[PDB]
């Protein structure tokens, strides 16, 4: 039978890549760690680790086991944190990912509100997009993701609650040749910075060109970073699509202009995504409430 | 106690309404299970159970906790199932390479013994020599190789475990003019069938000629096939070198004579070679044990 | 010479029946080609050509030799075709990662200059930090990364070339109570947004607190997103550390003030990182040159 | 334009894995070799080599180029050798592969006869089977292969001249339970050592079971080595198929018995296989003649 402390030890080993390095972190004897790991291996009757030049690495069995180890350990921690919260001890951890429209508008206000109500909960926020986030939702390392997705696509073990309907605009430098264009067809020969989307880089402009009877848009470059995107566009003749929120809130506003198109563009829905069968901690539910409040 | 036993018991308690009945059903000590649940309640700082006239029920805390307990119990079973599935597939194939001395004496007896012990393993055996086998050992297409090598020349990527100290014999046709020779110098003008060796065709006789202060041996032909070698020699005036096992076990024994020089030839060490980083199946371990048993 | 010119000429001679006509057709010097064929015949110790009233024909030796000449000429063309095909595909994509200080100041000007010089290269740029980028650098999915690192900590597998010596600034909202602080000790009780760094979230401020003899800094939240960071800080009382470039170039400049301590903070070195064993395309080399040009 | 000496240098570099090690062999300055290689790379505008810990390795471009380099170099050598032979200077190299029936019966007599007629030609013989031999026929490193094949299957750029029609027998240990069987159906439950065949291991017994209306034969093990096969069978209850020539000529004859089946088994045709467009050297043609003579 598995022992929880050993699972945690294995996760630590994986994080740092050495038995000696892990033992230091866990305040344990360099052989004592091995005893525990060997116990888990002896019983599973499968090797979890292999000695490498750089320390240890997970075997195939170890890699497969890790997703289960992580969910077990993180669920055990969430169980404890939830119980504390139900007694009004508002301490625990919430780890979540957010998309650009949320991160730039709703999130600063929501985190401030959440922190006033639950001052002792530790929140970890990162960038993230569906489907990249899915494995971290499944192994319990990410508690939820606030991301665009297509309703029908989403894997069956995930739950998706609608959060915000975003607005897509097409943006170029202020003095762009096509700055005064009003129809998507007028942009056919332009070069594009393909920005990130659930269906892959450039999916929104590709699908818009498609529906309007146009050929494939000309790829200028792929820019997966929304942080870099506005500056890249500002200093070139590349066009891009971005959430209107990003168009309004970036460092290069004075150098950028949205194209005043009279062809309609899509409005991607942003969802709160989670692994459905995991019980939401009271603290996480509270943060989600504040995010919803500010996303309207 | 083990937390998973306690959690499984708690699930059973919810179902049957009695700690004592759940202990009996699960074959756990009643006082042990009682103490284990108490210890858990102390750690959680809340009771999971409340006594009724009926037996016991979950508290509000216990109902919250049980959602996590069920996830954890299910996850442990899923982990064990997945590992069982992966281990089951692992615990069915071996592919390896073997040199002639191993292939002719050790392997046949070893394979028969092995197959009695591991009736469900498919073995794939081929000829192989180092360093030819190296890229195949490294890419993982060959699990191990049983071959001569020079300790100091073996790739750092590879583990090497000694298996057999072999003999090299010089062989010619039964009536060879030099059949009675005592010294290597007496053969210095003979023509040679250069046979396969770790350092290249004819390396053994070339290196022996060199150490004994002789010129390069005269090349008659290169015969990399040990299958072909005894017959080629039986029907020519060429001398060759071969493992003593091949000399003892070939189809042309009546037509060949070794030349027992008083000048010593090397005794190549046959090793078990494989990638050190790569985990070894029980069956592969068992086969190597059987090969070792029959290589003495 | 050139033997391939001579062989191509010999092929032509067989076709047109004249050394002189073949030289004219191929734009070779007639006396040069004559001398080259003579030299070849001397090396081969046989004539390739015999004179006729018509012009020349191949000898028996020339007919044998020509079978090889045709194979060699065809093989050289096949080699050139294959290399052309492989080179053509290469002379076309770059994928790399960049840290915020690079992404915001150097990259936009560098990409514009690069694209003028290398109009047919597709560039794929993403956010990335060391050591996160390491497994992607090593498996070859990322060509290079432009990121902060500590010289002594970089994987032996990687080459590291200094690019920019960056500044770290402590930042809070415009009206922060500690905006006028002079010493790090004055901030020891503030709450921090732990930002991303090579040694982990908040490593810079944790290590600064440690060196200045202070306790651990108080964790307010972890914000791994540099896109989100300036706004999160603008709408809270948290302090953070960020590259000076990000402080100068973000959407919340009017709402933020750096705190210019008299206690020095580190100046992280931004490196070009990549696998040392792995060949670099001309375009990748050119892009790195442009990035270097704009990173001073 | 390519230079022949440099191709040879590159092949040598590939053989030994170091610039320094190659330079020694070619009697050249350690930088002089680099000059020549760099010349080839500079012009191809593609890197052929990469510095590794163990020396140099071929790039993707280098690996692709090698097959062409080898054909060019070996064809240039065959061109020269042929011209010498056409002048009655019978000097050169022949490298070829042979199957077990040929190697054990025809080959010892043919090589002896060939050596009497052409004493100064260097012959290199190895094991080999179609289709494994095909790439070595195509790149000119193997001059011909004497191997079973199915007429209709053979790749169009290869030539196949019939050499011998072999006989397949089914063999077991002398006291095998089924030693006295006369019908293939009686063997249905036996376990088989799958021996090598053009269509893959065990193809002959699988195809015989199929045609006789039987289920798949039971795989006992795969033994790709005809050298090992007879001993493996002799010391187990495995049945196998082998050429009758091998049944008659192996080290374990007294311990083996052919099963006296009255169901007909196939008779595989052994061919001389070559790359058709390569001109056969006079010396190779002479060896092929002697092999044909003894294979009747």
């Amino acid at each position: 039978m598995l022992k929880l402390q050993t699972l945690q030890a294995l996760i630590c080993i994986e994080e740092v890549g050495s038995l000696r390095a892990a033992a230091q972190l866990l305040h344990l004897s360099q052989p004592a760690l091995s005893a525990a790991i060997q116990q888990l291996e002896d019983e599973l009757k499968a090797p979890l680790l292999v000695r490498t030049k750089r320390g240890v690495s997970l075997t195939s069995f170890g890699q497969a086991f890790m997703k289960h180890a992580r969910l077990i350990v993180t669920e055990s921690r969430r169980a404890q944190e939830e119980i504390g919260q139900l007694r009004g001890r508002w301490e625990g951890h919430i780890t979540f990912a957010a998309s650009p429209a949320i991160a730039l508008a709703a999130l600063p206000l929501a985190l401030a509100s959440f922190a006033r109500e639950f001052p002792d909960v530790t929140v970890n926020v990162r960038d993230g997009m569906y489907p990249a986030v899915s494995p971290q939702l499944r192994d319990g390392t990410l508690d939820f993701a606030l991301t665009a997705a297509h309703k029908h696509d989403i894997d069956t073990d995930l739950e998706a609650q609608p959060l915000y309907v975003s607005d897509v605009v097409i943006v170029g430098q202020r003095q762009h040749p096509m700055a005064n264009a009003t129809r998507l067809a007028e942009l056919q020969e332009c070069r594009w910075a393909f920005s990130s989307a659930p269906r892959g880089p450039g999916a929104i402009i590709r699908n818009a060109f498609a529906r309007y009877g146009l050929p494939e848009p000309k790829l200028g470059l792929v820019c997966e970073s929304f942080l870099a995107l506005p500056g890249v566009v500002a200093h070139s003749d590349l066009l891009t699509t971005m959430p209107r929120t990003l168009y309004e809130r970036n460092a290069f506003k004075d150098q950028l202009c949205s194209i005043p198109l009279q062809d309609a563009l899509p409005n991607p829905t942003i969802y709160v995504l989670r692994r459905h069968d995991l019980p939401v901690t009271p603290a996480a539910a509270g943060l989600i409430r504040w995010i919803q409040h500010h996303a309207l």
